[PDB]
DNA sequence: ACGCTAGGGATAACCGGGTAATAC
DNA sequence: GTATTACCCGGTTATCCCTAGCGT
């Protein structure tokens, strides 16, 4: 077998890397779980053949939280994050760090429940058979927040920023929350879009879950 | 008198395209 | 010359927080 260090900063055709990738076989257990709640969340799984393999490119703002996903895929990942910096139309400058994993069949299994026919879709019962606490976690830090934001709130209702799927989807997502961590949650509109809603009630519910999985950099987010 | 939420707006992300670097 | 592909880019906007001023 071949370490890492030796093929992290070789070309993309080299026969070292390709023989590095080889030895690679699936997903652990922990990248697998967590890609479910990524892919709901802020991650771009993409396939350049034809579904032969699949790579997820990541951005985010939080750049502890972009080292944290690299570490977690510390073997799919070839290089730190790179900053990102772009001009507004405002004339604005905007950082964002930017990170990908090299193309695998081992991402194969995560897309194949999302992106069907070349289109992110949600499956019928996917959080009721994949959805376990680490995706809510890794799902909450990528579109979790408050539902109050006003200083001195006493509401600790959570919102999940869903609005790229389609009402009918996230109804379905509602379905299996309640039914599977018994989360008192529904759907709500913003933008005339959906969003997910938890109640202040469920609060204490909804952090037990993902505690084990959250980092320092992403409590701001909780109530 | 002020909790709460619909609506605002500049991002913080998603999404594909291009290319520099091996292999043959 | 052609295939290959990880690391960038830049086009866009649905996010992701902030708050007006509604409702009681
Ligand atoms: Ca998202
Ligand atoms: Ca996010
Ligand atoms: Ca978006």
């Amino acid at each position: 077998n071949i370490k890492k260090n030796q093929v992290m900063n070789l070309g993309p055709n080299s026969k070292l890397l390709k023989e590095y990738k080889s030895q690679l076989i699936e997903l652990n257990i922990e990248q697998f779980e967590a890609g479910i709640g990524l892919i709901l969340g802020d991650a771009y799984i993409r396939s350049r053949d034809e579904g032969k393999t699949y790579c997820m490119q990541f951005e985010w703002k939080n750049k502890a939280y972009m080292d944290h996903v690299c570490l977690l895929y510390d073997q799919w990942v070839l290089s730190p994050p790179h900053k990102k910096e772009r001009v507004n139309h405002l004339g604005n400058l905007v950082i964002t760090w930017g990170a990908q994993t090299f193309k695998h069949q081992a991402f194969n299994k995560l897309a194949n429940l999302f992106i069907v026919n070349n289109k992110k879709t949600i499956p019928n019962n996917l959080v009721e058979n994949y959805l376990t606490p680490m995706s809510l976690a890794y799902w909450f830090m990528d579109d979790g927040g408050k539902w109050d934001y006003n200083k001195n709130s006493t509401n600790k209702s959570i919102v999940l920023n869903t609005q790229s799927f389609t009402f009918e989807e996230v109804e379905y997502l509602v379905k299996g929350l309640r039914n599977k961590f018994q989360l008192n949650c529904y759907v709500k509109i913003n933008k005339n879009k959906p969003i997910i809603y938890i109640d202040s009630m469920s609060y204490l519910i909804f952090y037990n879950l993902i505690k084990p999985y959250l980092i320092p950099q992403m409590m701001y987010k909780l109530p």
